[PDB]
């Protein structure tokens, strides 16, 4: 199209991913790359005819959920400060009662610490939290090979995510 | 490679982009997609042999700079709350004394408001701020065509960015 070749659709839920693709296809979108921490969502993207994927190999998605946006923001702000200080790249967006946080570029131990901190903040601010993705480098390698077997043509990795995974592989 | 085909490198400075590419190439990285709000950085990516680009068509990058990280975080947190409430996707990362904020998925008027708010917060917290990118839909279309003339093979747009730009084109 006039604005580009590929739209990037981010998802942490397979049904929300399919809803977003349908909206964009109705607006005349053609090629769609799906970005997700959930390997199953990337597999669904391939099943439905996508072949460009963006992974979260070493990181995870944290989703705070609640009626009170000010409570979600208080929890997210503590996650932002801690994650940034450890050298993370963090992406935030609102979707109804969800505040979605995609985290990359921290070692596995630090990400597990952040996941535990998310659970503590959820309890502190009277909200719920879900984790999407979060695995080790061997699982990342295994799941990338599965995506290729299922017909992925282009798999993209955030450079900070890749550098963390390469460091984990050397160890 | 074993972890994927493409690394995504984000940049708001052309020299930092080239530094990151060299680091990754030394670690054995091959294909690199460059993501930037600055069309000149995307043009440099093509000049140096890249052909995959990720734009920020309707959004912008805001960079707070200062010695006091707690001051940068105070300014960034006000930007996060305001941008999220308007329906933005925001990506944050630290790089030395810079706090980088990539904003997509808000209409042009709201983005201009956020840019003015960034200038006010910089003054309030005794830090500096720079804007990278930020243009209208006609400029976006013009610059995408220039990237294609300069040999771009795949141009990706965030779906929220694309939906804002499509809405601006209908108007």
């Amino acid at each position: 199209g006039a604005m580009g070749d590929i739209l990037i659709v981010w998802a942490k839920d397979v049904d929300e991913m399919l809803k977003q693709v349908e909206i964009l296809r109705r607006l005349g979108a053609k090629q769609i790359a799906v970005e997700s921490s959930d390997w199953r969502i990337l597999q669904e993207a391939l099943k439905k005819g996508g072949d460009i994927l963006i992974v979260n190999g070493g990181g995870m998605t944290i989703t705070f959920r609640g009626d009170d946006l000010e409570a979600l923001l208080k929890a997210a702000i503590e996650m932002i400060k801690q994650a940034l200080k450890f050298g993370a790249t963090i992406t935030l967006s609102l979707d109804g009662n969800d505040l979605n946080i995609n985290i990359t570029g921290v070692p596995e131990q630090v990400r597990k610490e952040l996941a535990k901190e998310a659970e503590r903040l959820a309890k502190e601010f009277g909200i719920t939290v879900t984790r999407t993705g979060g695995g080790d480098v061997d699982e990342m390698l295994k799941q990338v090979e599965i995506l290729r077997r299922l017909g992925a043509k282009q798999i993209a990795v955030h450079s900070d995510d890749w550098r963390i995974l390469q460091e984990a592989l050397k160890k």
